């Protein structure tokens, strides 16, 4: 879309009101040309065809309901830019600024969203297991993350490197979730997930017991569903990324807290400079550990709490 930028406003998922930058050229698009190649989202029409119709509305008011989902689709994306921009100053999932897509209104009461190699995607959910996935930050950032991966470490889909996927993508939508200020935890989908029932959210990092995932390597998922477990045993992982940040004693392993930046810098670094496709849980803690080392150096509290962390849940 060739056209002015503007900025519209409208009403997200959860009622929330905000501003978000659109395109004019007789209608006004949901193109926000202001970060990087742009970031696009799309109306799937309850279709599964991708990406579907560059989204357009005539006035630039997004009240409707059926606006909702695009809205936060599209001011979320933004908010995950500007987080790897300013925080580790990456430019985009490829780092080359790439254009951002994302469609929205995907089949019919869809329970689930996914980063499909090209783009994002977001159901709607069926109205009571979930509401609209992009009305969640950390939904939303979970989904990037795994684009930004694919570009980096490039982890394989399956067994432990897939857990390690996963992990990162939960570990960086809960750091965009605290960089937006919007009501943070450590808790994953806690703002869409079942809209009856409060207090509960998908997967937990602060206990991922809670919901039944492994919080020690020794209570692994071995099997064969879930890609062998990658949402599973991501809880491990999840755990460990948890107690660097917060500290806490676990199966009587105590950690010092060396708080979220430092997590995220060395998460990151992880990521980028030494994870490859088939990287096992056993290399990520020599991954985590030669970044800490890296960055604070061998005899630092980070080194030691990194350690600590692993040793906490078991890997190594
Ligand atoms: O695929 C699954 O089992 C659920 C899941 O984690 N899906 C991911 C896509 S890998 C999307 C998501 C993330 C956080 C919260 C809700 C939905
Ligand atoms: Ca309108
Ligand atoms: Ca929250
Ligand atoms: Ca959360
Ligand atoms: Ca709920
Ligand atoms: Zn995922």
């Amino acid at each position: 879309i060739t056209g002015t930028s503007t900025v519209g406003v409208g009403r997200g998922v959860l009622g929330d009101q905000k501003n978000i930058n659109t395109t004019y050229s007789t209608y006004y698009y949901l193109q926000d040309n202001t970060r990087g190649d742009g970031i696009f989202t799309y109306d799937a029409k309850y279709r599964t065809t991708l990406p579907g119709s560059l989204w357009a509305d005539a006035d630039n008011q997004f009240f409707a309901s059926y606006d909702a989902p695009a809205v936060d689709a599209h001011y979320y994306a933004g908010v995950t830019y500007d987080y790897y921009k300013n925080v580790h100053n990456r430019l985009s999932y490829d780092g080359n600024n790439a254009a951002i897509r994302s469609s929205v209104h995907y089949s019919q009461g869809y329970n689930n969203a996914f980063w499909n190699g090209s783009e994002m995607v977001y159901g709607d959910g069926d109205g009571q297991t979930f509401i609209p996935l992009s009305g969640g930050i950390d939904v939303v950032a979970h989904e990037l993350t795994h684009a930004v991966t694919d570009y980096t470490a490039g982890l394989i889909y399956q067994n432990e490197s897939g857990a390690i996927n996963e992990a990162i993508s939960d570990i960086f939508g809960t750091l965009v979730e605290f960089y937006a200020n919007k009501n943070p935890d450590w808790e994953i989908g806690e703002d869409v997930y079942t809209p009856g029932i409060s207090g509960d959210s998908l997967r937990s990092m602060s206990d991922p017991a809670k919901y039944g995932d492994p919080d020690h390597y020794s209570k692994r998922y071995t099997g064969t569903q879930d890609n062998g477990g990658v949402h599973i045993n991501s809880g491990i992982i999840n755990k460990a990324a948890y107690l660097i940040s917060q500290g806490g004693t676990h199966y009587g392993v105590s950690v010092v807290g060396i708080g979220r930046d430092k997590l995220g810098k060395i998460f990151y670094r992880a990521l980028t400079q030494y994870l490859t496709p088939t990287s096992n849980f056993s290399q990520l803690r020599a991954a985590a550990v030669q970044s800490a080392t890296d960055l604070y150096g061998s005899t630092s509290q980070e080194v030691a709490s990194v350690k600590q962390a692993f040793d906490a849940v078991g890997v190594k």
